[PDB]
Formats: C-alpha cells, structure tokens, sequence
C-alpha cells in the first residue's frame, strides 16, 4: 500500500496548514512527490521539514497569496514548476478564505470581495496556470474543495456559500471540457477539526469532530487509480 | 386583471434592455410603480417614455454601474429611493454580464472578474442596501436570475456558470435568513430572444426562442400575492 502514489507528482494548495498539509503530507507518505502551495513561508517551511522527517524527501514549497496574485503570477509559477517536474499528475485546489460567518445584512463587502477572490477568482487562474502541466500526466486528476452549503445555502454562510456554490459550478465546467483527458472532481471534507471550523462554530467542542487524517481515505482515493473513470462528481468525505 | 400590481413599488435591475426591460414594462402595465437601474442613460430615457407612453406615469430611473459601484454608492442610491418611496415590494435582480463562451483554457481573466462583480459581489451589494427598504413591504419579494448552467456547468460557460451558481447560493441563503419575512427566489429565464442570447449562440435562429414578452407569466406570479408562501426556490420560465 505505502507505493500507491509512487511517481505520481501532485501539487496542494493551502498545504501549510489544517487539511491541505494533511493531504500533502498523507501523498508524500504514500510515495507521491508533493508540491506545496501556500501564503504562510514559515509555516511551508515546517510542513515541508516535517515531510522530510517522515518520508527523507524534502518536498519543494511555493509562495502564492491568492487574493493579490495575478493571472501573470499564476503563469510565471507554472514556469517555475516547468524547470523541475515534468507534469503533474495532481491538482488540489484546498486553499479556502471562510469570510464573515453572519447575517447577509452584517457581511462586509470588502470582505465578501476577499472570499470570492481566492475561493473562486484566484483559484480559476491557478487551474489555467496549470492545466498545460496536469494534461502531461496519463491520467491527471483535479480536485476543488467545497462545503455543504456549496450545495445548500444556509443562514449566516454569505460569501463562502455563494464561493462554494461557484467552486462547483466550475467543477461541472471543467469535467465536462476534459471529458477522457482529465478527472476533475470536488471533495466536501465535512465538518473537520481544523482553524477554519473553529472560527465557525465557536462553541463547539473539536473533539466531537474527525480530524484532518480521519477523513484522508476519499483525498486518496482521488488521485489513485481506482478512481481513474470518475469524473464531474461531488465527493463528501463523511457521508 | 390589469391592476394586479396596483400599488406594489417593484425596482428592476438591467431595465434598459431585453428581459429586464421587458419586466419594467410589464410590471407597469400592471399597475406597479417601477424604479428603472440600469447603466446606459439614453436607453433608460427612453424605457422610461416608453412605460409613459404606455401607462402615463413616467417612472424614475437611476444609473448604477454594477462593475465599478462601491457599496457607498449602493448605500447613497438607497437614500435616494428613500426620498420619493416608502419601501420596496419587489426587486428584480435581472442585469448580468456573460463574459466569454469558449473552453476555460481561453477565458479572459479580466472578463472572468468582471463576470463575478456584476453578477455576484455588486448584486450582493445593491441587495445589502435595499433589504431595509424591502423589509417595510406587506410581504417583500427578492428575485434574483439564474441560468440552467447555473444548476449544471456545462462546456464553454466559464465564468457566467460559476456566477449563476453563486447566484443560487446567495439565494438560498438569504430565503433561510428572511423565512416568514421576505420571499426570496430565483428565475431561469431560459433561451430568451435578447442581445445576450444572440452573442452565446452567434448561429442559432433567433426567431425558434421566445421572446420576452413570452416569459413573463412567472415575473408576475412572483410579484404578485398568489406566490406569497413560496421562497428558495429556482423556477425554470420554460419548463
Ligand atoms: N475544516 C472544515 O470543517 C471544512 C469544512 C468544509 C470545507 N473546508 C474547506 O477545506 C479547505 C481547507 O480549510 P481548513 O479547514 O484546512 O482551514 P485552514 O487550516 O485555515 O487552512 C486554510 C488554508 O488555506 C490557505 N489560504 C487561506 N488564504 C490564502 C491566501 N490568501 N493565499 C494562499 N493560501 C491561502 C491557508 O494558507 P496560509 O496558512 O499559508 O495562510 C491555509 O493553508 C478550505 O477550502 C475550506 O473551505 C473545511
Ligand atoms: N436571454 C437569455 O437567453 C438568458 C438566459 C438565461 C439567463 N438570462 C439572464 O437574463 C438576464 C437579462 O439578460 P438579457 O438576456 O436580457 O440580456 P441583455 O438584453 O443584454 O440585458 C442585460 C442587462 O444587464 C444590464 N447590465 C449589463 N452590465 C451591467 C453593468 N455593468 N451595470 C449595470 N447594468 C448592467 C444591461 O444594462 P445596459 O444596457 O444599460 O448596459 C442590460 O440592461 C441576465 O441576468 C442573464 O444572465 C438570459
């Protein structure tokens, strides 16, 4: 089992903390040469260090602040990827902005702006940026990460519901342009114990939650060869 | 019949053109008294002499530009509304940009972003400023538009199926917060003889569509009292 991502090259985005590095680190385990993505160098520094512990193969680390990078910035990486790696056989789009949790009528619009620039905006640059790369592979697989309320709206969700409504609208869009070229695919993680749900739900206890690793299962089975004929799908990691 | 909308106050985005002129228009004939937004000035000139022609009440138009309007501005068209009405019984989100139809790999970046202004963040923002005024109606109706590739991403539609998606979103949203206060709903128009529809399919025959007119059925139910214990719903115009 622990080849099953061997010479299989994918690259995560908001690596550098709560699942992203879980999944980073999960692939890197499992034989894949990883990739991480992030905004936090330090933090990037720490998961790539620790991926050394773990497998003694220091993955390399990229700075992408996906509210104020450009669609040049996107390119100019890609390049940067060019002159070490081949292709890439994986793409999870796991970067995510949360936003105000509140009332429509309370949410800041700047903030609002915020949410659909990384979740959405910056995220449709990346995956051009990219996709030259990830069509190299045999079987490329792309992941976007929504929510449940990306698939039902509910009270005080605002700008992230409306992110994640749009992540898998642009799921759909891509599944269907790369039909037998492509697997693109979006993950719904559930509700994990990680920063972003903390802030969420104040109140609730993390430790009735599953964590990052507990939901890995669905995160590897996507960018394995089990899920070679799946495509256009929504995925929830705790059914 | 013809006073089904006797002293509904209903304000109708994109009023200057196609659907939403259409609406204004019908809405007036009607009996409602219609706000026109729009951007282009000479065409609401005459939007508005037109329902004058039409009714002999000649309704007030404002311009707002949903690419470049701040939440200020928003803010500062709501007090004007505020001076000459009382409230808002209904408002129709119609305007939309369609960006680009052609495979992701080739949508414009700059166009995606305009896409996601006008769709999602700035009718996000016009709607934070007239929910108050919304609020002081009997029984308010918040209708904003969709696209059936705003239910199933489809090749080609890049950035506007991500916006229509987020469109769902917001609504859904907003239907779970304002339960019991406000019906909050959205239209898919369908294949609609307008300038939009003529661009997405340069070589289809204009005249096999409906025409606006033809769709309007379902923009007076949702305005009128027979819709009242409906919200958070997505109707399809042609089914
Ligand atoms: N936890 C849950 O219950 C839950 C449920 C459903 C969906 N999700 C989704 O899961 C994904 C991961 O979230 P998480 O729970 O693991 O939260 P998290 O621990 O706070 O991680 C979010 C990651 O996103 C990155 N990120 C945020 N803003 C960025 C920016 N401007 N530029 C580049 N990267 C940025 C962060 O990077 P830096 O630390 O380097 O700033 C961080 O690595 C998100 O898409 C979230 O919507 C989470
Ligand atoms: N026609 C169809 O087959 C079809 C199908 C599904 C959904 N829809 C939806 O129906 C709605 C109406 O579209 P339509 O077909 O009637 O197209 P249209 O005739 O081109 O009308 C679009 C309206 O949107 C307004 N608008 C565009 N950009 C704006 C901006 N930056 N600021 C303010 N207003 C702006 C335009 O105003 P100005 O003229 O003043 O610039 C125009 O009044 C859209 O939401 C569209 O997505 C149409």
């Amino acid at each position: 089992k622990q080849d099953l991502l061997n010479d299989r090259i994918i690259l995560v985005t908001g690596a550098s903390d709560g699942i992203g590095r879980e999944a980073a680190m999960t692939y890197a385990r499992y034989g894949a040469t990883v990739i991480l993505l992030g905004r936090n160098e330090e933090k990037l520094r720490q998961v790539a260090s620790h991926i050394n512990e773990e497998t003694g193969r220091q993955p390399q680390w990229f700075i992408l602040d996906l509210l104020t990078c450009t669609s040049e910035n996107c390119q100019q990486l890609a390049q940067r990827i060019v002159v070490n790696y081949p292709r890439l056989d994986g793409v999870l789009h796991n970067a995510g902005l949360l936003g105000d949790v509140c009332p429509m009528s309370e949410q800041n619009p700047q903030v609002w702006q915020d949410v659909m620039q990384i979740n959405v905006n910056a995220t449709f640059m990346l995956t051009q940026a990219l996709l030259p790369l990830l069509l190299k592979s045999d079987a490329g697989s792309l992941v976007f990460t929504s929510s449940s309320v990306g698939r039902q709206g509910r009270a005080n969700w605002g700008a992230y519901a409306a992110s994640k409504f749009a992540t898998e609208g642009m799921m759909q869009v891509l599944a269907d342009e790369y039909q037998q070229r492509l697997r693109v695919n979006c993950i719904n993680p559930g509700g994990t114990r990680t920063a972003m749900r903390a802030s969420a739900f104040p109140t609730e206890d993390p430790q009735k939650l599953k964590t990052p690793a507990d939901i890995m299962p669905l995160y590897l089975w996507l960018m394995g060869d089990d899920s070679r004929r799946k495509t256009g799908m929504t995925f929830d990691a705790q059914p």
